[PDB]
C-alpha cells in the first residue's frame, strides 16, 4: 500500500463530493489539509485544558502543552536551540519581522539585497518596503535554462555592497529547488547575511539549518497539516540576541516602568502578547505527525507522485510546463503550467466540475509571470495523501477540458 | 434560572474536577472558555471546508471568512467592515497602529496621553514610538476611587497633544474609564485617540461612533474566541491614509520588480495567508455573544461584581483595588492582596480547593508600584459563572487566611 493509503483515513475533509464528484484536492502548494491528530489536539486543548501561559491546574497544563511545542520545532528543523525559534501568525509575518528589525537597522543606502525573479511577493513587498525607507537597493536572481535557480548569474551579482541574501528554498510556481547551502555560502563569503523562505521546503522536505547554515528561515503551519494563524521564524541565536525588539507588549517585556522597558530574554524577546496558544500546540501536533511518517518518507513518496504527474502532463500536446524537469533531479511535487490559446482561469473553472480542485492566477508571484508574460498559469500541487489514481482523474479531466475549448 | 445556569452546559471546559474538586473558573481577564457553537465551527471548517481564500472547498471557505467582516463590524457598531483589521491579537492590533500612524506623525515634542493603569501592550508600543520620535508620554492619574481622575487629565492637555490611548476597563482595577468624554476632549483638542477595549469588548456593549474613538482594539480569545485571533477598529479615512505595515501577499493590488501598489481596505493591512478558521470561529462567538445580548451579560455581571465585592470587603484581612461596584459601574473583577501574604501562595492555595485565580502584576507592573505591590491576586468573572462559585472562593480565601495565620 501507498503512503497515501496508509494515512488518507486520517484526513476527514479529503472524504466528501464536489460537484457529484470525490474531491481530488490538488492545490496543496496554496494550504494543506489537516489529519485527526492535529484536530483532535486542538479540540482537547480547548474543551479542557485553555487558560492563558499560572498557578492554577488549567494554566499549569496549557503551560506544559505549550512551551513542549518549541523543541518539537527546534528538532524538525535542526536548530541548534529552541531559543532559535520565533512564533508568527505565518511566514509573511516572520519575513516582516527580519525586515524591520534587522532590515531596517542594517541596511544603509547603496546597500545591495539579491532576492531573484521568482519570489513571492511576501519575500519581495518587505525589502522593497525596507529599500524605499533604506536607500538599499535590490539586484535579482535570473532564471537558467532549467527554469531554475541561475547559480552563475548569482555570483555576477556578488559585491563588497552585498548585505543580504533572500531566497525561496522552493518555488512555489517554479517548483525549483534553489542551491540554499550552496547560496549561503557564497553569501558569507561576500560578508552578507542569507534568509531563506522555506514555506514550500518545510512541509515536503527534511530541513536542515545548520546543514544550509542560512542566518534565518521561515515557514507557515497552515501548509504543513497545522492551522493557520501561527508560522515560524528560524534564526541564529547570535543574530537575534543582536536584533532589536519588534511588537512592543505583555510577555515580551522583563520589566516595565513609566519612563522605560527592558526586554525579556530570546525567544520571549519577539512574542508579544497573549500567543496562538491552541494553534501552537496544534503544530506541535503537525510536526509530530509529519516525523512520524519521516520526512524523508514524505519526500519519497512525492517524488514518485511528481515523475507520474509530469510524465502525464507532458503527453498533453497543447500544453506548456514551467520550472525543471523531475528528471534532472529533485524538485516541488506540483506542476504550474498553460495550455495554449486556453486561459488558466478556465481550466480551473472547468476541472473543479469535475471535483477537482487546481489553482489559476499568478499565485503571489506576479513579477515572474509578468516577466515571461504568461497570463497567469494553471498548478496542480500534491501532498503525501494525493494519489496516483487522483493524478490520473485530473489528465482526463484536463483532457476533456481542452477538447470543450477546441 | 441565572443567566449562567441557562448557558454553562454550553462550555464543555467547565465541567471537569481539579484536585478533587469541581472547577472553578475565576480567570476570565487572562482568557476566555469557549461554547461549543465556537469550536464546532472551527471543528466544522477543517473537516468540510479548509482551503485558500476559484474550486468548491475555496469558494465554501472564502464565503464563510469574508461573512465574518460585518459580525464584527456590527458588533462594535463600526460605519464600515472597511474599517475592521484582523490581527492575532489587541496587542499586534496597537503596535501596527503605533508603527503605521505613531511613527509617521508624531514628531519630537508631541505628547502622548495615556494612564497610569494600562497594560504593557498599550504602553510599551508607545514607549517604543517614543525612543524614536522623541514624542513625549503624560500619565493620568488615579482619583480617590482608584479610577480615571478626569480632572487631571484635563490638565495635561496641551497644544502639544497628538495622541490619547487609554484602556477602557482595566484589567487590574476594574475601573471604566469615560471613553466617550476623553475622546470628545481630546479631539477639541486637536489630538487622535485609541481605546484598549480588551476587558470591554467581551462583557460591555460597544458603540465606536458613540465613543468616537479613532481606533480600538480588542482580543478574541477573551471573549469565547480562538487564540490567534484579534482585531483593531479604525475610522476608515484613518486608516486610508496609514502606510501599509506588513507587506507581502494578500496586502497588494499589483507588484512590480521595482514597486508596489496597495490593496483597498482592510486588506491593505492584512498580508499573507489570514487565520481564516480563526476568524471564522470569531464570528460565531460575535453571533453567540449577540444572541445572548450584551446588555443582558452586563447586567448579569454586576449583579456577580456586587455579591463579590460585598464578600471581598467583609474579609477583614484583604486590601481591594480599583472603584467599589457601588462608587460607580466597574468590571466583573477583583485585584487584591491578603495583608502579609504574597498573592501566588493564594491562587496557589485556592487553586487545592479547585478555585482558579491569577497572581501577578497582570501585565500592569508600572501601576503595581504604585501600590508599592509586586502583584495582587485577582478574581475575574464571566456569563458563566455563579453566585455557587464566589462563595466556594470566599470560603476557599478565608480558609487559606487560616492556615497562614
Ligand atoms: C508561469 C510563469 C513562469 C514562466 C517561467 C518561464 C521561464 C522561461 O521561459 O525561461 C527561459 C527557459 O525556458 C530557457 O529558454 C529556451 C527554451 O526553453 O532554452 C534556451 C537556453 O537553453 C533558450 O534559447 C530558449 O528560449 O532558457 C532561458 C534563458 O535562461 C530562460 O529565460
Ligand atoms: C488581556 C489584555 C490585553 C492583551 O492583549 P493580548 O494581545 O490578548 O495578550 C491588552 N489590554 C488589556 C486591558 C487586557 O486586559
Ligand atoms: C505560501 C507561500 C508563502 C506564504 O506565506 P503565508 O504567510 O503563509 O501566506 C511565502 N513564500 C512561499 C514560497 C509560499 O509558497
Amino acid at each position: 500500500p501507498s503512503l497515501a493509503a496508509t494515512v488518507r483515513q486520517d484526513f476527514p475533509i479529503l472524504n466528501q463530493e464536489i460537484n457529484g464528484h470525490p474531491l481530488v484536492y490538488l492545490d496543496n502548494a496554496a494550504t494543506s489539509q489537516k489529519p485527526r491528530a492535529v484536530l483532535e489536539k486542538l479540540m482537547h486543548y480547548y474543551e479542557n485544558d485553555n487558560a492563558n501561559v499560572g498557578a492554577h491546574q488549567l494554566s499549569v497544563r496549557a503551560t506544559d502543552a505549550y512551551e513542549a511545542v518549541r523543541n518539537k520545532v527546534a528538532k524538525f528543523i535542526n536548530a541548534r536551540s529552541p531559543r532559535e525559534i520565533v512564533y508568527t501568525r505565518n511566514a509573511t509575518e516572520a519575513i516582516n519581522l527580519v525586515a524591520y528589525s534587522w532590515g531596517m537597522n542594517n541596511l544603509k543606502a547603496g546597500d545591495e539585497i539579491i532576492t531573484t525573479v521568482m519570489e513571492h511577493h511576501s519575500n519581495l513587498v518587505p525589502w522593497q518596503m525596507v529599500a524605499a525607507k533604506t536607500g538599499a537597493v535590490l539586484k535579482f536572481v535570473q532564471l537558467d535554462e532549467q527554469e531554475s535557480f541561475d547559480l552563475e548569474h548569482f555570483k555576477t551579482l556578488l559585491s563588497e555592497k552585498t548585505k543580504l541574501v533572500t531566497v525561496v528554498h522552493i518555488s512555489n510556481t517554479l517548483g525549483c529547488v534553489n542551491p540554499a547551502e550552496e547560496i549561503a555560502q557564497l553569501a558569507h563569503q561576500a560578508g552578507a547575511k542569507v534568509l531563506v523562505d522555506a514555506c514550500q521546503s518545510a512541509p515536503h522536505y527534511p530541513l536542515d539549518v545548520q546543514l544550509i547554515d542560512c542566518d534565518w528561515l521561515v515557514a507557515s503551519g497552515h501548509k504543513m497539516c497545522a492551522p493557520t494563524g501561527i508560522g515560524f521564524l528560524y534564526g541564529k541565536e547570535e543574530i537575534l540576541e543582536a536584533m532589536p525588539p519588534f511588537f512592543g507588549g505583555g510577555e515580551m517585556i522583563a520589566e516595565v516602568f513609566f519612563d522605560h522597558f527592558t526586554t525579556g530574554e530570546l525567544p520571549h524577546k519577539f512574542e508579544a502578547g497573549t500567543p496562538a496558544i491552541a494553534e501552537a500546540i496544534a503544530l506541535g501536533a503537525a510536526v509530530d505527525y509529519l516525523t512520524d511518517l519521516g520526512m524523508e518518507n514524505i519526500h519519497n513518496y512525492e517524488v514518485e507522485l511528481t515523475h507520474y504527474l509530469w510524465q502525464g502532463l507532458g503527453q498533453i500536446p497543447q500544453l506548456r510546463l514551467y520550472g525543471p524537469n523531475p528528471k534532472h533531479g529533485d524538485r516541488a511535487a506540483l506542476a504550474s503550467f498553460n495550455v495554449a490559446g486556453l486561459h488558466a482561469s478556465d481550466v480551473a473553472t472547468m476541472v473543479d466540475q469535475d471535483g477537482i480542485a487546481i489553482r489559476s492566477g499568478h499565485h503571489c508571484t506576479q513579477p515572474l509571470h509578468r516577466l515571461f508574460d504568461a497570463s497567469g498559469s494553471a498548478r496542480a500541487s500534491l501532498y503525501f495523501y494525493n494519489t496516483k489514481e487522483e493524478i490520473d482523474l485530473f489528465l482526463q479531466s484536463l483532457q476533456a477540458t481542452i477538447r470543450f475549448f477546441s
